[PDB]
């Protein structure tokens, strides 16, 4: 769509609809990252009655709920309701009227009184960042939620969620998994369409200052591996997205280079020609990512660039040096590269069960494990790694 299509009267009308909804609290039922399965309960008040949040819905087609209730209070209720005592509960929560509803994002509106501190993370990208968009578009069938953690292409949280947790910030995700098989649930779109969608929802928020959002952007992996997109087209999509984000007032952006995805187990079933071909696109596109970062820095923006490509090379070249045991095999017992495998549950191999999925780089044949996503977040959070340039709150 386009944020300009939303009129002032429409904003007033939308924001004046003060309804209420319930909160679905998801948690990991098993007690380690080896088990992706999740279940849920409705959030409760302290006395056990159902918890509700007041606010308003808006959707272009995919409804988001806008509330004044803080994310920290919603999380606290879910934690109090579920009372999970194991270590990997990995609780997440969503708005829903009833059991037939999908998992809708809860957006906390900002206060009128606001300075220049970062107050949220907004993520753009593909299956390396998606936390539930293709999963909801696929009616919770893809990727299968017994084996991939509730709509994440991993066995747990992805890197953006670990960053958000470290900084105690909400994460609002626009990234869309474009893994093999996604096409059947939503036509391929660029990352610039994610920026457009985000800007339309942001127009319905109250007191929204785009300069207080930390934007994260990674894109291209699914485009190159699965869709054979040309580098020049991905360049055009990526630069168009940054133009649109900065034109809308973004100031704080985290970028990352693409990992060399030809190191993934699925390329055991590929030709050397395809390996060299995909790899070359990634090498070329990564130089464009770096050049865009340098350009926006010179233009005065707060840009960090993390060389995820170089980090992945270190992990796949010498996993033991970085706390991992295996960087060549899928942890899951998947012995081919097929889109249909995301529809089914899969067991761990004996070797992965022996060492634990936290010691593997790869979960299935394509995507990294949640331990890798954590390793990335920790590297990005490290002193001197660049996040010092953003205006974060402190928390005692
Ligand atoms: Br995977």
């Amino acid at each position: 769509l386009s944020p300009e299509a939303i009129t002032s009267a429409q904003v007033f009308s939308t924001q004046s609809k003060e309804t209420y909804t319930y909160v679905r609290c998801w948690y990991r039922t098993g007690n380690s990252h080896d088990e992706s399965a999740t279940d849920w309960e409705w959030a409760e008040n302290p006395d056990g009655s159902y918890f509700t949040i007041d606010g308003y819905w808006w959707s272009s087609v995919k409804n988001m709920f806008y509330t004044n209730t803080s994310q920290n209070v919603i999380k606290q209720r879910c934690e109090e309701t579920l009372g999970v005592t194991h270590d990997a509960a990995d609780i997440t929560y969503f708005a829903a009227d009833n059991r037939w509803s999908y998992n809708h994002t809860i957006w906390t509106n900002d206060p009128v009184m606001q300075a220049d501190q970062i107050n949220k993370i907004v993520a753009f990208g593909d299956s390396l960042s998606d936390t539930g968009n293709i999963f909801n578009a696929a009616q919770w069938r893809f990727p299968n939620p017994d084996t991939w953690f509730l709509g994440h292409f991993s066995n747990g949280f992805v890197w953006t969620e670990y960053i958000a947790q470290a900084k105690k910030l909400p994460l609002y995700n626009w990234a869309v998994g474009g893994a093999a098989g996604s096409n059947q649930y939503v036509a391929l779109t660029g990352v610039k369409d994610q920026v457009l969608s985000y800007l339309t929802y942001a127009k319905m928020a109250k007191n929204y200052k785009p300069e207080n959002t930390l934007f994260t952007l990674e894109f291209g992996l699914n485009d190159f591996m699965n869709y054979n997109r040309e580098v020049v087209d991905v360049k055009t999509d990526f630069s168009t997205a940054l133009i649109k984000l900065t034109d809308a007032g973004a100031k704080n952006i985290m970028l990352m280079t693409l990992p060399d995805a030809t190191k993934a187990p699925q390329f055991k079933y590929s030709t050397q020609a395809e390996i060299e071909k995909v790899r070359a696109k990634i090498v070329e596109f990564n130089e464009f990512i770096k050049a865009q970062a340098a350009f926006y820095i010179i233009q005065g923006y707060n840009i960090t660039l993390y060389d995820t490509h170089g980090l992945f090379e270190q992990l796949t070249q010498n996993p033991q040096q970085h706390g991992f045991v295996n960087a060549s095999d899928a942890c899951l017992n998947i012995n081919r590269a097929s889109s249909a495998d995301y529809l089914y549950s899969h067991s761990l191999t004996n070797e992965c069960a022996t060492h634990s999925s936290d010691k593997y780089v790869f979960w299935g044949v394509t995507h990294p494990t949640t331990a890798v996503h954590k390793y990335i977040a920790e590297k990005m959070l490290a002193p001197g790694a660049g996040m010092q340039r953003f205006n974060f709150h402190h928390h005692h």
